[PDB]
């Protein structure tokens, strides 16, 4: 309806804030950009789903989340991508974990004060619908 897609964009509005606010953040630099497969050609051998901001904003244009759990799905592969990628003792895999889980705790802790429960439940009882 009319008033269901208002409330949709009222979503991508505020998606499309929190993931600006990620993306300047310095720590999370590294997460900005799509891993080059030609220049880091072992990655594609560790991760099978690729996940980064800049696709994270590609997808809320292209209104492919229509709840904050949606979002947050692609936020956690982000996060779990780099475990991923960066499981060994050494100083920059301990570096890129940390600011892998710095960045998923930024996401939940942003989205626990700033989005009010009763429009995300009516989000999902959206999305349950169709
Ligand atoms: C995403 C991620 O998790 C990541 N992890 C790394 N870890 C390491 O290099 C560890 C791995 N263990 C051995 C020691 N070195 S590099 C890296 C990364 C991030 C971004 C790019 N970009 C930016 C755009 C062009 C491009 O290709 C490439 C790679
Ligand atoms: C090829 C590649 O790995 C790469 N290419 C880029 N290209 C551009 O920025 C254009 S950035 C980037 C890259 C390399 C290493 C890191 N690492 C290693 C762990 C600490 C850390 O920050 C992050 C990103």
């Amino acid at each position: 309806s009319m008033q269901e897609e208002d409330t949709f964009r009222e979503l991508r509005i505020f998606l499309r804030n929190v993931t600006h606010r990620l993306a300047i953040d310095k720590r999370f630099r590294v997460f900005t950009k799509p891993v080059d497969p030609d220049e880091v050609p072992d990655y594609v051998t560790v991760i099978k789903q690729p996940m980064d901001l800049s696709s994270v904003i590609s997808k809320i244009d292209l209104h492919k989340y229509l709840t904050v759990k949606d979002y947050l799905r692609d936020i956690d592969l982000i996060c779990s991508n780099a475990l991923e990628y960066n499981p060994d003792r050494d100083p920059g895999d301990r570096l890129i974990r940390h600011r892998a889980c710095a960045l998923r705790d930024t996401a939940y802790a942003i989205i626990k004060e700033e989005l009010d429960e009763d429009f995300e439940q009516l989000c999902e009882e959206i999305q349950e619908s169709r």
